[PDB]
């Protein structure tokens, strides 16, 4: 098992605006726009994007713009729904098969080839990627091997390298990466240790260096960074939280982790002064919360926080001048679809 | 004629730093780097990258973060040069032939192949491709056509889709896009009219919308934008500049423009309250300058403003939680190797 996870997928969309998906009582994918590109925007209100999941939905932006959402189908292959042109009209959902047992974590390689990467039946990470930028048709399934315990998560190096974080069966955190951009060609897995709670986060520091976040055995939050050389250990932000962990970048690139607290709350620590900048106390941004919070920066160089409420509706609070914003509702009634729980 | 010119090519390194590029008495390219990823960093100092260039030499980061720097050769060739890996070394100068007339303009095809521009013999706009992401061997070149009196710029819509301006034999802006990402398919050149006394400056707004500013035949700045629908009409930001104008976004998203004026200080106006709000009355940040400001957004996300000094030295000032910095300079002495004036 591992800490409640996060209810919605968020992007800033090609024209700087905030969309979320989320999952239904009816298993279909749900979409919530913001109008106008600006903190405290009028939203769209739900409407459904149809099919059947059994895990997370992910958004992810092609580099050419267009919106791309995977999602494990009721079968148990790799599904996927894309905009047919830039913040236009919506594919019908098409299934790209294999049978996967996580939520899809997905990138674009340096040459615009999204790669999509889930546990497989044999509990190993899989992986299937576009044979051409921001394109079908997509390649065969392979393995990348490994024996992992949480949903997986990838990001990009600094020099174009995807590299995929998850849990192994000693609960410590594992990692591999790609050995040259665009590659087929992997690093064999690596433990970073520790013991974790929680699916691992990973964010990319304004200095181009990877950075994970996760809840520990002592369910504080802990972090580890790459400093071509070897990572640090991990290192305690202390806190005690209920939830997965969320991370984002102040405009001025200081990381923020926000989480449930002991008392259902949303807490969150941040970098103080600049990106270099020592971690705040943990503070309350209060709210009653059923989800873990889902933290992205808004076209105004904003935070933006989106969790599930008591009532099961989505609630959002952002960043003001002094403060941050009271909880307003967002309405829908949103399940927890994570293939891993 | 055009406005006096930028006399750097500045960058974000893959991890973080500012890295600015010109020219010196010797037509060699120089390289001055800041040490750390914030406001008021160390810097190298200037060292040679050698060759002999007739253009302003432009660098441009590939999608796998190695810098590459392109600059016309004494015999009217493109050359460039590049980082052989990430933040590491440089390859030797090396030819991609051709004939050419302007500085080179440079962006990445959504699939990470870098597409270059630039003036022919012929004065028609000419282009040469990376035939794979990020990674030689390069295209043929090919002409696009037009007729072009100003150094040509390159942008990408929000769609993926490069667009390219230059001021033509009536002196109104003109400009020309791909029909599809990544595509050897391009439109009709087309007028957007007004009379240009500068180069334009192009940048995407945080709703993906291109906007280009340039000098007009008043010496005022202006600026016209993207509205599938036409641009504005021509509008007027006001001020007496002589110099080119440089542009950058605040990390809120805030377009800023920077130009000497009449007294030779560095003056700028800027969008007040958010990237939807009204420009501000033109401000001094005083110095006095011998070429058009250079504007970037450092990893603070703080502006930062170079431009050469009545010594011919590289000057910076920056923004600070007040005002801005008092001039400081980086030394050197740098030429305007522009192959337009
Ligand atoms: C710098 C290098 O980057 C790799 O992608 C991986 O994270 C390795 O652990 C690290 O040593
Ligand atoms: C503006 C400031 O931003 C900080 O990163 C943190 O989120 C604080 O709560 C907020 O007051
Ligand atoms: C929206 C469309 O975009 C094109 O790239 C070009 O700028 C056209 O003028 C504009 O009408
Ligand atoms: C911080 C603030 O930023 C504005 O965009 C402008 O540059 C002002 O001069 C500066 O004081
Ligand atoms: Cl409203
Ligand atoms: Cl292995
Ligand atoms: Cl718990
Ligand atoms: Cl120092
Ligand atoms: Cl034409
Ligand atoms: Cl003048
Ligand atoms: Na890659
Ligand atoms: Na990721
Ligand atoms: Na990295
Ligand atoms: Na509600
Ligand atoms: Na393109
Ligand atoms: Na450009
Ligand atoms: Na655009
Ligand atoms: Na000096």
């Amino acid at each position: 098992t591992i800490a409640l996870s996060e209810i919605v997928s968020v992007v800033n969309t090609s024209d700087g605006r905030l969309e979320v998906f989320g999952v239904g009582t009816d298993k279909a994918v749900w979409h919530n726009r913001q109008m106008a590109p600006h903190t405290g925007s009028p939203w769209s209100g739900w409407s459904s994007l149809k099919g059947q999941v059994t895990s997370k939905p992910v958004v992810y932006i092609n580099t050419d713009g267009r919106l791309e959402v995977f999602a494990r189908g009721t079968d148990n292959a790799l599904w996927h729904i894309w905009q047919t042109a830039t913040n236009a009209g919506w594919s019908n959902w098409q299934s790209l098969g294999g049978v996967i047992t996580s939520n899809p974590a997905i990138y674009a390689n340096t040459d615009g080839r999204l790669e999509v990467f889930a546990r497989g039946a044999d509990n190993a990470l899989w992986h299937i990627s576009q044979t051409t930028a921001h394109s079908g048709p997509w390649s065969s399934w392979a393995s990348l091997n490994g024996v992992i315990t949480s949903n997986p998560t990838v990001h990009i190096n600094s020099d174009g390298r995807l590299e995929v974080f998850a849990r192994g069966t000693d609960n410590a955190l594992w990692h591999i990466w790609q050995t040259a951009p665009d590659s087929n060609l992997w690093s064999s897995w690596e433990s970073l240790n520790g013991i974790i709670t929680s699916d691992p986060v990973v964010i990319d520091t304004a200095d181009g260096r990877l950075e994970v976040f996760a809840r520990g055995a002592d369910n504080a939050l802990w972090h580890i960074w790459q400093t071509s050389g070897p990572w640090s250990g991990w290192q305690s932000l202390n806190g005690v939280i209920t939830s997965a962990p969320a991370v984002a970048k102040n405009c001025d690139n200081r990381l923020e982790a926000f989480a449930r607290g002991t008392d259902n709350a949303l807490w969150h620590t941040w970098q103080t002064v600049s990106h270099s900048g020592p971690w705040s106390s943990w503070q309350s941004l209060n709210g009653v919360i059923t989800s873990a919070p889902t933290a992205v920066r808004d076209a105004d160089g904003r935070l933006e926080v989106f969790a599930r409420g008591t009532d099961n509706a989505l609630w959002l609070t952002w960043q003001t001048a002094s403060s941050w914003s009271p909880w307003i509702s967002l309405g829908g009634v949103l399940i927890d679809a994570s293939a891993i729980k």
